[PDB]
């Protein structure tokens, strides 16, 4: 009702169900559990057992199931609760009564709904060459799987020209408008990632560089993802980003985020430990959060990662990605025209807004570290039967009970 | 002078030199530094700059150089110190006057001396088929590079039989002799890693399972590595391990560690967060440590990871890898014959011993967590111009100055 950046999630015909539960070791305990699944016509391939990372005498179970196993899940949970003796949380992509909204527990699980993507008013609409080019990029994303290198693509002189145009203009604004962290990293992206006016950087190169900075990594995505899916990725320090470029007809406009927006507005700040931790905090807070709060986190993300400004002493600079990759609004956000408010999540979370250019008002963050803590605080109010934390060693989410 | 487990390191014809230093951002600062290298005939390929993980206004430099750049390094360091203005630490594989013993800073750098490996009295010596088989495994290791999957190998029925023999005997001793953590994980290795009496598990499978538990990973190695090189790997939660198996002639003896020793004595405990942290602590303490302390850490490792026992209430169980993979000594270590001493690093570090079977005395650790703290404490006494820490996100070692 304003065309916001919030995108409700969708479930496939199979959806996804995950039973979170641990089990203290006992003679025949492990065999009992697995037998319980196996006996219910559940391929033990979707059943994984690992040593608990919290308690040395427990086992953590991971179940990769879907709506197909719904008819038996009930009895299985009852058995676990009453007979075997375990605390179980049911995750469901369909978010039904008594189930927690599904979220990936392992980095590999980001493959599941990575292809769940959202024309006539958009440039390149009636361009066959462009429409074909776009499908090519969408297919690279569709076929992508975690852990794989990101397919390199040779861009056309025309495309590189479109990039050049956007680059030049922004590069001439950064010094005076971009927050310190952005200006700090950019020179490295220029030196080691091919970030030039006459060159479109390859996603693989950018990804490897990011991992080497904050452990952040890219994942080619076909188009827009649901807010839940996209924000959740951040929890794993994974940035779902596009590989295509806007239509060369209008180099200063994009109905959606293209390679120019991703590389110039996002990448620099994801290379900063402070910003990476802050953005990850938003993702961790989205894990299993109710739709109502995903939307609120979506709004918070919009007024921060996308369109946020930050104090730089007595000065105010921009760090929002939608600002750092748009010369027009980058100049406008720091003008005497927009209304500024201090970052306050309870307020920001319910801030009304539209996706059209030149935002009427912006929120100013004290620092990325302050913003992060504010997110942590806000997350505590999000209704979920437990708390989450990311394990960079195993690249798996740790589900500890509410604190 | 007793044939200990300590192996002094060796340098190639090129060796390795790394200049650790950071630089606060300043107009022309970055360009100055890189120009300084470039002007000294140093390919800027061996010069890498990244955002400092500690201070948002600094850059961390990584230099992949070798003895070839020795004639110019002097002036370069002077320039950095006096002219540019930076604190530099020089790492050298040759450990010369005023240089710190070299160690990898990134996980990829473990490739450098991974192939630096250490017959007539050993079974299979005069066996051409075996000697050929061994070279095959050595070559898989020689050609291995970090990040690659570990080549799978089809083992012979004879080899599998040798494994079976060792397996059966040990499996029948674990319940009563193995520490809780080992017995806790084993059932999972049996269920998900092909750990059976009639099957030799593949290193890739074991590695993927380990990463999923404690972030630990395997790296096929040709033979014995220097203590410095091997212990240092632990800092990255990387276990350099063999892929070959002992000669089928003597299934209960191995002049060196084979797949049986690695998989049955090491892997289970590396899947335990507590043990992983403890072993990593030993590796981090070896980073840049003087030879004298590498040797001491080697002895500590021997009386812990290799041949250690731990309190399990009023009981005493075994967790040492050389014990958990040797039925004979596994039975002996818990007998009334060996002399037991409480783990005390100052003492243990200088404990005299030989590599022959059946150790006269063993050291008992309170727990893996206690042992870990003891290692931390001991490490503080190790002479190094700074302290280290591992970053699991970037998989790089963090060099913070002494605390
Ligand atoms: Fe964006
Ligand atoms: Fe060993």
């Amino acid at each position: 009702g304003q065309e916001t950046s919030y995108i409700e999630d969708n479930s496939n015909q199979n959806g996804a169900i995950s039973l979170i539960f641990s089990l203290k070791e006992e003679v025949g305990a492990l065999a009992k559990v697995l037998r319980l699944f196996e006996e219910n016509d559940i391929n033990l391939t979707h059943i994984e057992s690992r040593p608990s990372r919290l308690n040395k005498d427990e086992y953590e179970f991971f179940t990769y199931l879907d709506k197909r196993t719904k008819p038996v899940l009930g009895s299985i949970i009852k058995s676990l609760r009453n007979d075997i003796g375990a605390t179980v949380h049911e995750l469901s992509r369909d978010k039904e009564k008594n189930t927690v909204p599904w979220f990936p527990r392992t980095i590999q699980e980001l493959d599941r709904f990575a292809n769940q993507i959202l024309d006539a008013d958009h440039p390149g609409f009636k361009d066959p060459v462009y429409r074909a080019r776009r499908k090519q990029f969408a297919d690279i994303a569709y076929n992508y799987r975690h852990g794989q290198p990101i397919p390199r693509v040779e861009y056309t002189e025309e495309e590189k020209q479109t990039w050049g145009t956007v680059f030049r203009t922004l590069k001439a604004l950064y010094k005076t408008h971009a927050c310190y962290e952005h200006n700090h990293i950019f020179p490295l992206l220029e030196k080691y990632c091919g970030f030039r006016e006459d060159n479109i950087p390859q996603l693989e190169d950018v990804s490897q560089f990011l991992q080497t900075c904050t452990g952040f990594r890219l994942r080619p995505v076909a188009g827009l993802l649901s807010s839940r899916d996209f924000l959740g990725g951040l929890a794993f320090r994974v940035f779902h980003c596009t590989q295509y470029i806007r239509h060369g007809s209008k180099p200063m406009y994009t109905p959606e985020p293209d390679i120019c927006h991703e590389l110039l507005g996002h990448v620099p700040l994801f290379s900063d430990r402070s910003f990476a931790q802050f953005s990850q905090e938003i993702g961790l807070a989205s894990l299993g959060a109710p739709d109502e709060y995903i939307e609120k986190l979506a709004t918070i993300y919009w007024f921060t990662v996308e369109f946020g400004l930050c104090k730089e002493g007595d000065s105010i600079k921009a760090y929002g990605a939608g600002l750092l990759s748009s010369f027009g609004e980058l100049q406008y956000c720091l003008s005497d025209k927009p209304k500024l408010l201090p970052l306050e999540l309870e307020k920001t979370a319910c801030q009304e807004y539209s996706v059209t250019e030149f935002q009427p008002l912006y929120y100013v963050a004290e620092s990325f570290s302050d913003a992060k803590e504010k997110v942590r605080t806000f997350a505590a109010t999000i209704p979920r039967p437990f708390s989450v934390r990311y394990d960079p060693y195993t690249q798996r989410v740790e589900v500890l009970d509410n604190t």
